[PDB]
């Protein structure tokens, strides 16, 4: 009866300073328009790089509600060959242990926290949420530092729900034209992935 539609992207990347213009939404209950009834938890601070979660709610008759979430990421406008950042996993992207399995165009977010340092939604390409639908408690959040030599040095990394980090990361490269990031990450004991991300 209640209906709740999000307009615009679930995930958005702004650059520090750039205003956040609300993409909008729509809500209807029993055929009447109840869009002005929707309430939002959350704010976006476009002058402080970071991750801001908004949560939109549409209320119904007996405690019930429908909800959608939108996440806004603020970058750091400092020049860097790595742009920020809704990357799509590319097509030469594969598992390489124990078997070999190629995967598609799942999207991840990559934004600059401070001049050298970047945040990723998922080191693991979307293999475990998304292409398994395990959900956001899977996939490897992480920071990494972009080097002057177009490699990538990983700092923290973590898969909630299992509690561990990556075992190692090698074979990385950024191409400052085609603007394409790639890495091999080895995970849980015996597991390794070769990821390529474009936009």
């Amino acid at each position: 009866f209640v209906t709740l539609e999000r307009e615009g992207d679930e995930k958005i990347v702004l650059e520090k300073g750039q205003p956040f213009v609300e993409p909008g939404y729509y809500a209807e209950m029993n055929g009447e328009d109840i869009t002005e009834s929707v309430q939002i938890k959350g704010s976006v601070d476009v002058n402080t790089p970071g991750i801001y979660n908004l949560v939109y709610a549409a209320y119904n008759e007996d405690g019930f509600a429908k909800t959608f979430t939108r996440t806004v990421y603020v970058a750091d406008n400092t020049a860097s060959p790595l742009k920020s950042g809704i990357y799509t996993v590319a097509e030469g992207s594969k598992r390489t242990a124990p078997s070999v399995v190629a995967f598609s165009g799942y999207e991840i977010v990559i934004f600059q926290m401070e001049p050298g340092i970047f945040y990723i939604s998922d080191f693991l390409g979307g293999w475990y949420d998304q292409r398994a639908g395990y959900g956001p408690d899977y996939a490897m959040v992480g920071k990494f530092e972009l080097n002057d030599d177009n490699t990538i040095t990983p700092l923290e990394s973590y898969v909630a729900g299992w509690g561990d980090s990556m075992d190692q990361m090698t074979n990385t490269l950024l191409d400052p034209a085609t603007g394409t990031l790639k890495w091999t990450v080895a995970y849980a004991g015996q597991l390794s992935f070769d990821i390529i991300v474009k936009q």
